[PDB]
């Protein structure tokens, strides 16, 4: 049989999954209207199915991976363990993407005291249930799965728990962000329980590709044209991974040409400064995957 | 304030609600981005929200009246009492639309279910069937394409909403058991309305039953001979008795007016005909009153 | 030549054009990348444009007729007047569709919020013009933000302070947090029609549409009412629902207690009077539909 | 097993054969991604296809009945005819919806133009084989451009000197800059069923839908006119409209100079003798609709 | 006047054909509703058709190159023969995307076991060629989509479908019994010769084509390593030629190498570069590769 | 505050301004119903909007910066002066994507344009060169569409956008004056902006630079027999100098490495190829800088 990932069929997390799957050596014909995509060259089923879905098949082993955000996995494991089961999966890797957070949030017109009473409305409903526990903190639910800023302006509830991926969207709902309550990221996990022999290496295979693209994302390689006598000093600005490879110029004894890895900020953090020190012809150039 | 009624967004049921709430009176102009629908001649909000999420406005009182569908609403009430909550409702009427049930297959080639990973949209009616008889079976929960799962190797069987049988037929899954009948529901919440709008909430509802009374009725209206009209009776017997019209310069013709089920109109048709009907129109109704 | 008709593309206008213009009889087959669709059973062709080109295209003789919002075309109409233009055009017929105003609005305040409260701040509209034309009349300064889209948002998202903003409900705004300050404009839809005068097929061609124009929108929200009473219920019943003129009464076969009474009635006024009909004996009340109603 | 028919699964022919089919008491749920729909009320199954297989899956009696234009139905039978094939169906019906022709076009020239006209052009068309035939017939050698869609696109791209195009009405070529020159075949939708007999079940449901397709057809265009007028005026207004037979005349309530009159007419005769009737002393008229009329 | 391409409107072959021209250096503005789409840069129209005409166009001279599948064309081809009439074109390229295979499946066995069964296509003449030449006869049913619901939804016995992958029959319960034709994206040009400008601009965009090609799935690797183990790595990884080698900064003991490796061998052997000693391994993207 | 961008929402600079904020270093998510895309690693918002709205949001101070095509820019820039304002902005860089120009254009069937109705989606620019050049003339102005306006007989002639010399002729139009040509820009409001916003300016600027200065390059790699070096240097020259490298155990060949134009790249490859080059890769280039 052929490995089995679930991912999110269409959204945020949708296009980043399918990238890296491709990144990862997984070609594959998508049609919008299919369950399941098959990889053209290798073993693998990929279904595109609702997000709220991929917790589930993975605690069921239905699937064998899966691509989520956190706190899906654990909206969804708090809602199977008040129901008094035991839900268990492996975290195989924190991904580099679907940072988001959870917020409980006021209209601007402030404390967590401030939230005793009032309705609050919210797509993880099991989340901010755990959190007012904790907190000791009774109020009125209001579940909607999509549109959940518009709630208070539109007079559903007085406040919301909501997801955010940058402080400024509350700002412009005129809403002020009182207490993150929970913070996530996407992962990669699997089921409890063991796989075939053959199954387990090809995901192993692919978790070396997956780290390759993840330690390569937001580095460039940086070429550039120096004198010689400004090696050390061009070094310190821009170090490399391990050191600059220095490359002869044609017919020329003054100048190397010299190649660094850098992340791409530092890089412009240091690009003047490069300059000033007698860089010249520099060029940026993508990295696709790097290996420490 | 006004009347809050929560409606499916898009889908099945979406657009029957609509048109219902249109037939009702309510005027108002949708578009696909917003969550509310303001109606510009009532003191209405509509909701458009995932079909899901209506029981939980209903129980939570965040709004008045939700349209969904009985297979939801229980849903969603069950897995609201296994986390202990006591969620209520009133039930103001089944509607004539949203018909569909909730079906047992197995592939082709009821202690069959024995040990399957049976795939369905609707875990917590799945449990309750099978702890109710018994049975025990490991789960795959989809929220859409639970059809495909036998085929694809993802499940044994399925728990599927089916609004023909042949559906299953022609996925080489026959049926096996319907666990759940369903149609599309408005309800209510628990807490009382103040005055106002409970007085709304009765106006419309006098309009539903009128739009319910009329569904596969229709006007039909005929020529035949006044000689004719006691067998004409017979076949075509009105919803009280026929409406009887005279011709212009003529003795011996008249015209008949009765409502009729659409139905029973189409079976008799050629019986009205061998007996002299001609020029047979049948009309639209869009209520009846009893 | 054929008549040229302009409606809005697509959009709120769009479907209540289309769906009136084949009330009048017009068949065409609509392809959404045309620009022109052509009817098949008359000399028409309807050009589906963006809203804010349609007064151009009827000020500039470039097309004979045309379906829009009062508010868009008097936006335009100020617009070409300020450029130094004398735009001109004839209304046919405001029609009942396509109702909404443009209205002032500010963040809520739970306080008497006034217009002396704008002085100064920055407003978003997609009317520039009738925004201008209202704050010079009250003489009130501003500062501007022109948006085509999403003029709700500009308050919250911190582009402006305020809106000038076209809304069909009272509530919309309440549901932003806004509160409607003053209303600057009332529109509906029109149909217009160009100054210069058609040749006479094309005016009488014209003339021919109006008269089931007309027909199409006296039926507008009237149904035909029937139902049985006995006969000695009829003064009692009439006075409930006069009709237009007065009931039809029809015989029962077999029967000379009862009769059927078809009346037209507004379906509000229906609904309004249903129970005491039912009081009255009625029964067996049907509500039927109207496409057109003459005078 | 359940009846099966094929229907165009998007498109022109599309709504126009879902509508039919639900006016004839067929109930269904279409979901746009699935091929089948199933009768949720009667053991029927629609197949939504490509409409150039609709053919095809008629002749080679994969399924029972099919809605088709009678080009695309032609061209099919033509080209299994000169792969030696012997294709046959069953016509059931021509419908009164799908209308178009397809017509050789050329470049407008200030000038009178011709069949000789064509002799040696390329001709772009998505009917080859109806235009061969027709050439064939009338002498003509031309060279072949088959496009599936935009031919009309094709002479002023210059892939083409002249089309063999599909229209619904004259003014489409005109705005392209072409002149119709010859209509080489006329089309509109069809009914039909394949070739081997039923089983009696299937057969009789068939039948029953085909009386209920006459009953929509007959209806197609007509209304139900009903107005006041004196009764002294009866025959005048007789005269101007008759009715399918002859008016229904009903009392008004507590008047004995006045009546109603009801009357079927065809909605575009009525209009032409609205104002006469006017004149004649009808007043409150309406119209309604009529869903299905048996003769 | 321009040359013109014909290329599929939609779809997948439609995205790649696109990408392809792209990579050749035609730059476009494509707008949905257009049949043509000219090139800013070059004298070039892209007509962008449904796949089934483009065979048509090119056998009728109506365009000068098209991009589309083998079996599209051979289906066309055959079609017209049937007719009667001598369609001909051009070769210029298989190239490396469109792969996907016509094959004969049944519910889950022979070829004998397709005698007397309606089966379901959307290549009718190519099936209809392959059953004549061994012998079998059989009932037609041909579709334009949807091929694979035609058994389970009761329309056929079996079907002639194309498929990229083997697991999609086995996911509707089929199973794959012979292979009839095998496909893959071809670019062709019409019969006739073109003018001399013409001619020359496609072998121009034809040195790029082959550019493209040679480059897919190759990436250029860069790693340090001792210079003592030069050899061990560049059995491991030999390079299109042999590794390059450069040195780094205030380092005597350690280089970088360089080489082109397909990614598929390089990710096979990643593992023992990293015990020969390599680190700080980069793989980089290559656009073209030239021989 | 954050500083506010403005971008076309949707349609030929849409993907391109995107495409370039995102070289830029700036990260978001774009959901296509909101009007703001807010960045997730930078203090910057994306309005995405009308491009007819962005002259107006800059000459008006609502945003900071924006992308738009000069002919969009100018067309708004007369409009306001001719309602007697006085709109200003600095342009900060002409970028190098959304080349195009606004031409006259007669049927193929100056002063022949006297009289005649023209069509155009750009009334004032089409207005002040006629004005310029003292031709009278009949307007029409249409939004989309332009080209359909002379065959649908709606008017006789245009004033259309085009990309391209062949799409007029494939309407069979002739073009007959170019009024205007424009291309892309990144525009700044005229009231200078706070320190820190004005320092995040200049960051990006330098960015955009180091984007402009690569599209069309690439990086060259070939092998060579040492021999061959100043022929193949003068084939390829590099922007500077071809960097030189060693190959594994051979002293005859070596790797060079040089910037080029991808056109004279492919100009040249075929003389390469008769020098003796062989294993030539062509690498992208996403920044260039001087
Ligand atoms: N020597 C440079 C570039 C490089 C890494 N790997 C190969 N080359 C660095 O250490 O960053
Ligand atoms: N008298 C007819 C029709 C009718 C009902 N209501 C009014 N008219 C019937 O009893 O069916
Ligand atoms: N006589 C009824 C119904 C009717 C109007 N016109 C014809 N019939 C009324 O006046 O309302
Ligand atoms: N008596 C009218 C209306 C009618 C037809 N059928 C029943 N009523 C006519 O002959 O047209
Ligand atoms: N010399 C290395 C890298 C390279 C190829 N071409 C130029 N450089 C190889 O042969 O793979
Ligand atoms: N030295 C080569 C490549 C290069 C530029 N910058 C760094 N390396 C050239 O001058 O084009
Ligand atoms: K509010
Ligand atoms: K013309
Ligand atoms: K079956
Ligand atoms: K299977
Ligand atoms: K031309």
């Amino acid at each position: 049989t052929r490995l089995r990932i679930a991912i999110q069929k269409s959204g945020r997390l949708s296009k980043e999954s399918i990238e890296l799957l491709s990144e990862c050596g997984v070609k594959m014909h998508i049609h919008e209207q299919s369950l399941i995509a098959f990889s053209t060259n290798l073993p693998i089923d990929i279904l595109r199915v609702r997000d709220d879905d991929i917790p589930g098949l993975i605690f069921d082993g239905v699937v064998d991976l899966g691509i989520i955000g956190e706190n899906v996995l654990e909206e969804n494991e708090l809602e199977r363990q008040s129901l008094g089961e035991n839900p268990s999966y492996k975290l195989l890797k924190k991904l580099d993407f679907g940072y988001c957070r959870l917020s409980l949030a006021l209209p601007q017109e402030q404390n967590l005291k401030d939230f005793e009473g009032l309705r609050i409305a919210t797509s993880y409903p099991q989340l901010l249930k755990r959190f007012m526990k904790e907190n000791g903190i009774n109020y009125k639910n209001c579940t909607l799965t999509g549109s959940v800023e518009v709630a208070p302006r539109a007079n559903l509830a007085d406040a919301i728990c909501d997801l955010v991926s940058s402080g400024a969207t509350l700002q412009a709902n005129n809403l002020k962000e009182v207490k993150v309550i929970y913070e996530s990221r996407a992962c990669l996990i699997q089921k409890e329980n063991a796989l075939s022999k053959e199954k387990q290496a090809l995901v192993d295979k692919i978790m070396l590709r997956v780290a390759g693209v993840m330690q390569a994302r937001e580095s460039k390689y940086i070429m550039l044209h120096a004198p010689k006598e400004k090696l050390d000093k061009i070094q310190a600005l821009l170090p490399g991974v391990e050191r600059p490879t220095i490359l002869p110029l044609a017919h020329d004894e003054k100048n190397v040409a010299l190649h660094m890895v850098s992340k791409e900020n530092l890089f412009w953090e240091t690009m003047e400064a490069l300059k000033e020190e007698g860089a010249s012809s520099i060029l940026v150039l993508p990295i696709e995957k790097m290996l420490k």
